[PDB]
């Protein structure tokens, strides 16, 4: 069984039944966009890095990663194309986990469809996601 299938079995997304947001919830956002907080502990140093993005609620976990790249990288003054290219090279190496929990964003559903994210919006809290390598997760697998 592929590491993908094992992940998918073990860490199934906890989601709402449909991707449609009720207005009462959509209207808590700024123009449909959610403010989220991406944590990373990377490389050899394992320093606590932290980016705060503002993204459409309906983005897919990987598009969230993409904005994570854009944010970290903005001081490189890269061109659109130099950037998008790199984003295409990198996006797929990593996934999102809820900080401290064992809840993963392993599914191309919209972010606000995930129950964690929807709960945050309701409670008016910022989601705290954690960015990590696919290899990292495949290694942790029972
Ligand atoms: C393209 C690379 S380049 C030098 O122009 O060819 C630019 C747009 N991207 C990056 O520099 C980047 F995508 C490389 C990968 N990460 S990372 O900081 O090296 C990183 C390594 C390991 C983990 Br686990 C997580 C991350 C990471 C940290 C912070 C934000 C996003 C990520 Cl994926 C980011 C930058």
């Amino acid at each position: 069984n592929s590491p993908h299938s094992r992940a998918m079995y073990v860490y199934p997304p906890n989601v709402e039944s449909s991707p449609e947001l009720p207005k009462h919830i959509y209207n808590k956002l700024d123009k449909g966009q959610i403010i989220v907080v991406i944590w990373v502990i990377v490389s050899p140093n394992n320093d606590k890095q932290k980016y705060t993005l503002k993204i459409n609620h309906d983005c897919v976990p990987e598009q969230v990663i993409a904005e994570a790249i854009r944010k970290k990288t903005r001081s490189m003054l890269l061109s659109s194309e130099q950037l998008k290219l790199c984003v295409l090279e990198y996006q797929g190496k990593y996934i999102l986990k809820v900080c401290g929990c064992d809840e993963y964003f392993l599914e191309k559903y919209p972010l606000s469809q995930y129950k964690y994210i929807r709960s945050c919006i309701m409670l008016g809290r910022m989601p705290n996601l954690m960015l990590m390598a696919k290899e990292s997760l495949y290694s942790q697998l029972p």
